[PDB]
């Protein structure tokens, strides 16, 4: 029993983080194949991130302007170009531990594992949540760039996030490995922000069925409700609604536990409408949204990797 | 910015991990060197679980009696020898990726990462900290014993735990690699129960620290406490004692904020008091103590957000 943010394992990550460095910047790339993986904003000063023109930075680069250090050995590159926000480098030596692996995009209230690093040096992992509004709250300080997130399935690495910079806020933001952003942001230092943001509904539904597992049940109650019911609820208190789909998916949490989604509902209902009078749930004096149904019976059943 | 539960990354560890098995029992094995550490109870049979005598029972295997796989491949056993709680088989291959390490026992307070396995399998890595009553807050399903704790300063890996047995409030017990229990417990299954639990109060500071960093401030008071009476207040909420050890521990943070450490005690304080009135801290609306001074340098910006 108990129940604990759990990352996967990072080894076959690890053994793909590279050290990238041009000019005097220096940031972290994914070495994949006989391919190098980083933020194409590695190219810029700071003069350029005002109003960078990569298409015209990136012709001014020649092969030995970008210094790949995997450890103590440098990789020679052999080719250079972009792809949306992600620039790949090619290199002469293909990476010997390159993982089964994938690129996936993920959507919004789907979890990952990210590998914090620094100077190509893995440094921690942890478990977030990509937001609804397409930022995720994660823990990184300067140099962190290209660090990367993950899921792992059987032996197959998906990877989904490259980090690229910090809003206002302290939130984070980045893209997919084919370089396309999450969310409305740009790769230039121009005014930006995170949009509102909303908890996600499914995840706080899995993570009280992880409770009833773990036997906390004290929010539980007589009561059900509807779909729509419930989602004016939800649009109230700025949780995303809840789907049909969603309803599904936590299918096997109701049969397991015996409460019915639409019963969790209820409680949920009520929690949103009364608070929790000075109680906790696994641990917690808030609602938690970044375990995914997955997660749950993941954890609970120990899959192995 | 940001604050997260942070564990360190695991790979140094999983190359370690191997499946154990003596008699039905399977359990996980760390592979260090040319030795497998496991927990002795893998030896025990269901008939002999609350008073099991171990010498007796291993008195009675041979090295063939330990089946030891390193995922595809099988190890063999050439001895074994027991050590407290802990069973170490020699055997015929060093691991080739054995990484610098070393074994620690560590103080309550202190944290560790798990990498929580399944038939010599990793499964997922997660943040612990040893409570003051001697258990961990885990998350552990059958067949997890032998998984263990570590941390990772200086790319060198410290094991501090090894997992052996959860309590019936659904915590957990293990061992330091020299397989001595931390805390009173043993490995039978006789009745046992952890001690009342308490709060990891120099955590908590450290935590409040990171807070300030981080640039928040909303909790802190124009005021300030001695030592003792913050103590006799916290013992009230089931606090740990804060010591001058303590103190000394908090400078760094208390020079990087401009905060003093008394003045962070007497801030505590008032939350104690008042709960926190809607706001949360760092992501939390409970007051978090599973974060260690040396965590915080560790995570945290050296430059405060003013
Ligand atoms: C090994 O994988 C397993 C891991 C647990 C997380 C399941 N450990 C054990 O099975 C362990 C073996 C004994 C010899 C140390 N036993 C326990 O952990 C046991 C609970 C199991 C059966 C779920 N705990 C236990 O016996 O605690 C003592 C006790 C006895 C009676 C009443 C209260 C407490
Ligand atoms: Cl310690
Ligand atoms: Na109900
Ligand atoms: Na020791």
């Amino acid at each position: 029993s108990g129940f604990r943010k759990m990352a996967f394992p990072s080894g076959k990550v690890e053994g793909c983080m590279v050290q990238v460095t041009c000019g005097t910047t220096t940031l972290n790339g994914l070495w994949l194949d006989d391919v190098v993986y980083c933020p194409r904003h590695v190219i810029c000063t700071s003069e350029d991130m005002l109003n960078p023109n990569y298409e015209d930075l990136l012709i001014r680069k020649s092969n030995h302007n970008f210094l790949v250090q995997a450890g103590n050995v440098q990789l020679r590159v052999i080719g250079h170009s972009m792809q949306n926000c992600v620039l790949k480098l090619k290199v002469d030596t293909a990476n010997p531990k390159t993982p089964k692996y994938k690129f996936v995009r993920i959507q919004p209230g789907q979890t990952f594992s990210v590998l914090a690093c620094y100077n190509g040096s893995p440094s921690g992992v942890y478990q977030c949540a990509m937001r609804p509004n397409f930022t995720i709250k994660g823990s990184f300080l300067n140099g962190s760039c290209g660090s990367v997130g993950f899921n792992i399935d059987y032996d197959c690495v998906s990877f989904c996030y490259m980090h690229h910079m910090e809003l206002p806020t302290g939130v984070h933001a980045g893209t997919d490995l084919e370089g396309n952003f999450y969310g409305p942001f740009v790769d230039r230092q121009t005014a930006q922000a995170a949009g509102t943001d909303t908890t996600i509904t499914v995840n706080v539904l899995a993570w009280l069925y992880a409770a009833v597992i773990n036997g906390d049940r004290w929010f539980l109650n007589r009561f059900t409700t509807t779909l729509n019911d419930f989602n004016l609820v939800a649009m109230k208190y700025n949780y995303e609604p809840l789907t049909q789909d969603h309803v599904d998916i936590l299918g096997p949490l109701s049969a397991q536990t015996g409460i019915a989604v639409l019963d969790m509902c209820a409680s949920l209902k009520e929690l949103l409408q009364n608070g929790m009078n000075g109680r906790t749930i696994l641990g917690s004096a808030l609602l938690e949204d970044e375990f995914t149904p997955f997660d749950v019976v993941r954890q609970c059943s120990g899959v192995t990797f």
